[PDB]
């Protein structure tokens, strides 16, 4: 009933009890653990929505007061009615700041509740859709002082009318594949790259061309729109060393903007909710550009600095790999751009997790995710014991638009 | 029921049938994950159906399942049970057993080698001077003057559980810790429990950064005896760098041969208490944890003065440009004295090959994701991108509490 996380690097020792309000699934059972894998009605309505309501008023200590139960009987009759409800703005930016609080494959959490939420639940067309998130990209962007942000598209009626943003992020490079069978620019959005053309796209077949928003509202068919290119701040990528890496030619976007996740408030459903916050630097350094399913450009960075490639025990991958980061991080800072390296993250992650242990009884987590990809045992979460369960309202993912879009 | 993984590197995916194999419970359940948890006498009556399975495992195993040689074992098996309510292995069921834990030891990395595991059978052995003796044997012939040698020793099983025989040490061979007065501490801070209870025990520590354990040895229930490894025959490595010639005066330095000693084997229903094994270090283990774990050595700082390294600010990454020439350092110290050793690309590619293979000929490869991901490089090691599934199948070797925690003391 009561579990215990241990911390093997100082001893300390929490007790969770929050896992207790769990109500989704794991993906595990007794028998076998997927802690590795990444993807395992009215009568429903109600419930939902008043084990929504009853967090939400509890929160502002007005629990079992005549405020909720009138608004829990409205939404009743409200789902009675009209087979759904519609969320105060209060419960909306409530919701959304606790999605983010309950993302138990966040690192950065400690920053939860300064979520800036934009309700965009009177849009109707493709256009609207553009015009909130340029909105939304330049707020959060801040001439490089980034803030944390959301805009919150409308909730889900009949799946017949869902809106969605194609993009999986609002900014991101295209992925062409070359006669030479391999691939220009990021391979992530080969297919997506492919799908804007299939629309009508120009594509400018660079290294690193900004994609065009696929918006889609209603339920109609997706619509495209260039990002201001003055909206979109990049960041140059040179090492406080070597010149030579500056002609590697490598520039990164400084908004990470997850764009294609659903956001469950109160049993309701919510399919286009861009959400935005700062890149930790091993994000870009680690994996954007050293996957090999990605920029893959370790080799290139090893030949540079002319090491011993010929035996994996030189460490030559990991002694580019540093560098790579030090370099990101190098050219986000000279430019004023934010972003947090994963000393720092994880450290507040910790910080975090405390003060979350002592006033909600727990923090769910999850260690496979919120370890940085490099130097795992230097950071503290390494030897952070962590337990991982689903609490909503919350962040989920959901099938892309182009394997179910009815044209 | 079949269950796939995913490689998000190479989309290859395979299908898991084994998980259905498995009885032992994870810790988990359909409401949360404890995949990160470190640690989440039997009766006759819930002894002869492990000894089944078991002795079915091993049947087919040899391609006799249903034989006459198979019936015959299980009723002399089971008529030995209801007669002494236990029973002993046979040499081929034993030295089977103790490869097949290690195989599905879900937190080993090393798992390619399993089949060619030496096992010497200590099973005769009746007291501390004896297992002293065994110890020696196995020290030595694993360390093999540098060429390790995968090996378990493997010391009587558990009769009513006030006979256990026990290696107290955590590791057959590790260095002292020491607590000072002023709160700081001199040698391995890891091991500072287990030496004072071998200082209270009479043995003379000579108090330095390095001093090798003396093994505390338990035979039939019985209190512990103390016995120092004639050095000889332990095989120590100096660590220098390929380029800093400054690195040698670090004064470090480390054991080649890795020795569990506090795990229990479990083998149909039979509990061996003492078991220790040894195989080979993969490099990170001393360069990244038991150099730079800020509980153990901690020598990242001393290390980065001495690069002269940007220390104003964590995001220089400092910490990382220096863990990196540590363990560079351990790789080129090992391998330039000719002692065994694999680092962390070279093991980790060679387990995903492992658990393919598995997967194909076996159905499947319980793993720890958590374990088997290196502690530096995560992602630039193919194991980080491959999706596992973790489940216990026996034989296994499990935890078990410390000894000094449970002993009754006869004085
Ligand atoms: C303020 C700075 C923030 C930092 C430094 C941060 C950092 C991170 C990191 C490093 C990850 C892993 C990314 C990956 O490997 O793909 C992550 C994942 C995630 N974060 Fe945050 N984050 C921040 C803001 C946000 C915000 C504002 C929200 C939502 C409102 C959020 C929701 C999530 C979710 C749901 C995931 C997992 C997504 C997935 O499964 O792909 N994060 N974050
Ligand atoms: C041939 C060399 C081998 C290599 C390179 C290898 C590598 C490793 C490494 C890196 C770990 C993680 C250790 C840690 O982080 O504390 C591990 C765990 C483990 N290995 Fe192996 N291993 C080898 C041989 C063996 C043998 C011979 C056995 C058993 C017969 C074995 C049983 C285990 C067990 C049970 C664990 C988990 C121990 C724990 O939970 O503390 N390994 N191995
Ligand atoms: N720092 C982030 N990071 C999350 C988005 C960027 C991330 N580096 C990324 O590329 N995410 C993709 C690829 N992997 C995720 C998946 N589940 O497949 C989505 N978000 N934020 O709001 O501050
Ligand atoms: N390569 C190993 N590694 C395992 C032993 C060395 C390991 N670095 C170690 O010190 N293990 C201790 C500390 N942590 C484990 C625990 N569960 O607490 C035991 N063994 N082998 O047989 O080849
Ligand atoms: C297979 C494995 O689950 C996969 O590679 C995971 C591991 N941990 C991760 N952790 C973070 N933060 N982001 C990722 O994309 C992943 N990928
Ligand atoms: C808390 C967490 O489970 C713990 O620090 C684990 C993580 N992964 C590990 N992996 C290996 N190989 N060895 C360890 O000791 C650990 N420690
Ligand atoms: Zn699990």
């Amino acid at each position: 009933r009561f579990l215990k996380v241990k911390n093997w690097e100082t001893d300390v020792v929490l007790t969770d009890t929050l896992h207790l309000k769990s109500t989704l699934e794991t993906g595990c059972t007794e028998h076998i653990c997927m802690g590795s894998i990444v993807l395992p009605t009215k009568d429903q309505l109600f419930p939902l929505a008043k084990e929504f309501l009853d967090q939400y008023y509890s929160s502002i200590k007005r629990f079992g007061s005549k405020a909720h139960m009138d608004r829990l009987e409205e939404v009743n009759k409200e789902i009675e009615s009209t087979s759904t409800y519609q969320l105060k703005d209060t419960e909306l930016i409530y919701g959304a700041k606790h999605a983010w609080r309950n993302a138990s494959r966040c690192v950065g959490r400690i920053q939860w509740s300064k979520l800036q939420v934009f309700d965009a639940r009177d849009c109707t067309t493709a256009h609207g859709m553009f015009n909130y998130i340029c909105n939304h990209v330049k707020y959060a962007t801040n001439k490089g002082n980034l803030r944390s942000a959301i805009t919150i598209f409308p909730q889900r009626t009949d799946g017949k009318h869902d809106f969605r943003v194609w993009n999986s992020q609002l900014i991101r490079y295209a992925g062409y594949k070359q006669p030479d069978g391999s691939t220009l620019g990021d391979p992530a959005n080969v297919q997506f790259t492919e799908i804007c053309i299939q629309q009508g796209w120009k594509a400018p077949r660079g290294r690193f061309d900004v994609l065009p928003l696929l918006l889609q509202a209603n339920g109609n068919d997706p619509e495209l729109f260039q990002i201001p290119p003055e909206l979109v701040l990049e960041v140059p990528i040179r090492h406080p060393k070597f010149d030579w890496f500056k002609d590697l030619g490598l520039k990164w976007y400084g908004l990470p903007a997850v764009s294609n996740m659903l956001l469950e408030i109160g049993g309701l459903e919510f399919s286009a909710c861009p959400f935005s916050g700062w890149y930790m630097g091993t994000e870009i350094g680690v994996r954007n550009y050293c996957d090999n399913s990605r920029y893959n450009i370790l080799e290139e960075v090893a030949k540079k600095m002319d090491l011993d490639m010929r035996k994996t025990s030189s460490l030559w991958k990991d002694q580019a790999l540093v560098e790579i980061n030090i370099a990101v991080l190098y050219s986000f800072q000279s430019d004023k751009v934010t972003i947090v390296d994963h000393h720092s993250a994880t450290e507040s992650f910790i910080k975090h997790m405390e003060n979350e242990y002592r006033c909600r009884g727990g923090c769910p987590a999850d260690w496979v995710w919120i370890v940085p990809p490099m130097s795992g045992s230097i950071t503290p979460v390494f030897h952070q014991e962590m337990l991982n369960y689903r609490l909503t309202p919350s962040f989920e993912y959901q099938p892309d638009p182009w394997n179910t879009h009815v044209w």
